[PDB]
DNA sequence: CGAGGAAAATTG
DNA sequence: CAATTTTCCTCG
């Protein structure tokens, strides 16, 4: 259900969700599209800092979003939606659709301390039964209302190493029933 | 306003 | 048949 205790580090940096949302989002359907999105049982929104590369080297941060497998993951269901609401603090935030895949390239300014807070994405439900019908794809069929987050930052060091990153978020689920 | 809970439909 | 889901409803 939470794997939190074993990170891997990177050397003297580290890059980190500070303040975590709960593992039951609220993903509507496209028929009823109206509610649902980055939120928590009470009040608890996402956060991303990054805590090692301090150089005056810009940095690009991007997102990989994965159903939550068992070992080898597989092609993300659907869980792409976007928001509104003033509360949406945009600062730092971005989206890029791929074959059965959702990713985030979200860039990180120079000396804004590193911050990228997670208020502006919502959540859909990938209709089971549309997805059973899809064939093929092992995509959210009937018996998998789960998916699972993946962060990677990926920063070059000018000197004779790369700096790459990858965080797990928890798994969004939307099934209430065990 | 959102979220959760419950209800329900359909599918396997 | 039960599994699982689906969408709604109600509620906070």
């Amino acid at each position: 259900m939470k794997d939190w205790q074993l990170p891997s580090h990177s050397g003297p940096y580290e890059l980190r969700i500070e303040v975590q949302p709960k593992s039951h989002h609220r993903a509507r359907y496209e028929t009823e599209g109206s509610r649902g999105a980055v939120k928590a049982s009470a009040g608890g929104h996402p956060i991303v800092q990054l805590h090692g590369y301090l150089e005056n080297e810009p940095l690009m941060l991007q997102l990989f979003i994965g159903t939550a497998d068992d070992r080898l993951l597989r092609p993300h269901a659907f869980y792409q939606v976007h928001r509104i609401t003033g509360k949406t603090v945009s600062t730092t935030s971005h989206e890029a659709i791929l074959s059965n895949t959702k990713v985030l390239e979200i860039p990180l300014l120079p000396e804004n301390s590193m911050r990228a807070v997670i208020d502006c994405a919502g959540i859909l439900k990938l209709r089971n039964s549309d997805i059973e019908l899809r064939k093929g794809e092992t995509d959210i069929g009937r018996k998998n209302t789960r998916v699972r987050l993946v962060f990677r930052v990926h920063v070059p060091q000018p000197s004779g190493r790369t700096l790459s990153l990858q965080v797990a978020s928890n798994p969004i689920e939307c099934s209430q029933r065990s």
